[PDB]
């Protein structure tokens, strides 16, 4: 019964319950419902000239919430003019983006559980404000000290929770095309069969809030996860039959099978709580192995860091899995030469390749060079010259690609990009898209391949090589014609850069 079950965990915690004290409500209150921005304050924050330029931005060209705060932001700075001005008004300057990377820093509400889910529990990592770092701290260690009784040896193997989950949470990637195009109650047998084949085990890294009876899906929960505790697995009772768990715990995927409810189709994922370190290893295992066999196929030294998995979130094993196939696919479309020489020069810096789910500003690869939050980028892949890192970031969508393996390609071309400048000048150690030939090259041919491409000379540069070495012949052909100086130009410095 669900009702019974109910009354027979609340009674489990009454006395815990009832032990609370007013902060201890209120804390376990601001964790559910995070504390917003108050978009009024920053709006007459803003100089008017910043208004009139927050007015008429297009905010999309830069999270979607962020666009969608910034657009909730912007709606009701608009609402005291016309309506024939509204309706008119529906790259970046980079007087407006400068402005933009300001602003991300007032605009980020107290959430808890997403400051955890970002920093994977690193909550250390330098990517907001150092006051605000601290009372974070001091909130998750508080709530620490309030989730100290388990659920006990009793009721582990009677009950089942429950989490209503949307796809795109895991990876926005899969989740575009995993629910049916020509039926939306149906699910995709075929992404189904990879999202399971490659889902061994999860990590919790904040609080899961977990329904004590199933709840039936809103709008885009086409994932419901049925987890069974274990006997240790501290956790709180919340009001309206709800459980907050402890952070940092492990789940064992047990099961993932497609059901109906409802004359739709949802996918259910059975997990059991077991140790996180348990789980960990598994992770540092596969990190290893995955050095092993990269080190001899590269020609490197055994020992060699070179892959880092830093991973702490709930869609844990795909990251794990995806590195292997992202590499693959970067193995098969690029010339052993190419790749060996210009994986070599990474090495020589310490470089690395880091496959996380966590955000980048909070990626030590990033943050130890990027001091300035405002600097701090997040995005689903990136090149860092300065510690010659690759990261890519797996659960979010990224632009105009299609998978990562395309992504990863692309942050190559930039790794490219270095290697060809320093053999050009080995005491400057520029980017062979600052020489003036390519700039010149980029003023001219610059619009003609991807619309991301038309960002800058490095961007360019990389949005060109991606597509030299796709798998799609006709991707291949439209740069050498589109685009034939830059086509020629990097057939060149992949020249020069085997030949050194
Ligand atoms: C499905 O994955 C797609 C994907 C993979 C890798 C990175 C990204 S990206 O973040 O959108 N991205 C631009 C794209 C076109 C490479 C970043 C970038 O120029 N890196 O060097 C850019 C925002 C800084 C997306
Ligand atoms: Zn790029």
């Amino acid at each position: 019964s669900r009702y019974e079950k109910w009354e027979k965990i609340k009674q489990h915690y009454q006395h815990w319950s009832d032990s609370l004290s007013e902060e201890g409500r209120g804390l376990l209150k601001k964790l559910q419902i995070p504390i917003e921005p108050k978009k009024d304050d920053i709006i007459h924050s803003l100089s008017q000239e910043e208004k009139e330029l927050l007015k008429r931005i297009q905010i999309d060209s830069s999270s979607t919430e962020e666009k969608e705060f910034l657009k909730k932001l912007q709606i009701d700075i608009r609402d005291s003019l016309s309506e024939e001005e509204k309706e008119l008004l529906n790259p970046l300057s980079e007087k407006e983006k400068e402005f933009l990377k300001k602003l991300k820093l007032d605009i980020q509400p107290y959430d808890i559980n997403q400051r955890l889910q970002d920093t994977g529990g690193l909550i250390d990592s330098p990517s907001i404000n150092l006051d605000v770092r601290k009372q974070y701290k001091r909130d998750i260690q508080n709530i620490d000290a309030l989730l100290h009784q388990s659920i006990g040896s009793t009721l582990y193997n009677k009950i089942y929770l429950y989490e209503n989950m949307n796809i795109n949470n895991l990876t926005a990637t899969l989740g575009a095309d995993l629910v049916d195009s020509t039926d939306n109650t149906k699910i995709n047998r075929g992404i189904f069969n990879e999202f399971k084949k490659n889902f061994k085990y999860s990590i919790s890294s904040n609080y899961m809030i977990v329904d004590i009876n199933e709840r039936p899906a809103l709008d885009n929960e086409r994932l419901k996860w049925r987890i069974q505790l274990s006997p240790d697995t501290r956790a709180g009772y919340l009001e309206n039959g709800k459980l907050i768990l402890q952070r940092n715990i492990g789940l064992e995927i047990k099961d993932v099978q497609i059901i109906k409810q409802s004359e739709k189709e949802y996918i259910r994922i059975d997990a059991k709580v077991v140790p996180k370190s348990k789980i960990d290893t598994k992770i540092q295992e596969a990190q290893l192995n995955i050095n092993q066999e990269w080190n001899k196929a590269l020609g490197l030294p055994k020992y060699t860091k070179l892959i880092t998995f830093n991973v702490h979130n709930r869609y844990a094993s795909n990251i794990v899995e995806s590195a292997y196939l992202i590499l693959n696919e970067w193995k098969n479309n690029i010339q052993s030469d190419l790749i060996k020489k210009v994986t070599n020069y990474l090495v020589d810096g310490n470089g690395r390749f880091v496959f996380t789910d966590i955000t980048l500003p909070n990626i030590a690869e990033q943050y130890t060079h990027q001091d300035e939050i405002y600097e701090q980028v997040h995005s689903k892949g990136l090149y860092v010259p300065e510690s010659r890192s690759i990261l890519l970031h797996g659960p979010s969508k990224g632009v105009e690609l299609r998978n990562d393996s395309e992504g990863f390609i692309h942050e190559f071309g930039h790794a490219v990009d270095d290697y060809a400048g320093y053999l050009l000048d080995k005491n400057q150690s520029d980017l062979v898209t600052n020489s003036k030939k390519f700039i010149d090259i980029f003023k001219e041919e610059g619009s003609n391949l991807t619309s991301y491409g038309r960002t800058n000379e490095a961007e360019f540069f990389a949005e060109a090589f991606r597509l030299m070495h796709s798998t799609d012949h006709a991707e291949r052909l439209k740069v050498q014609k589109n685009a034939p100086k830059t086509f020629q130009f990097i057939n060149d410095q992949i020249k020069f850069i085997i030949n050194s």
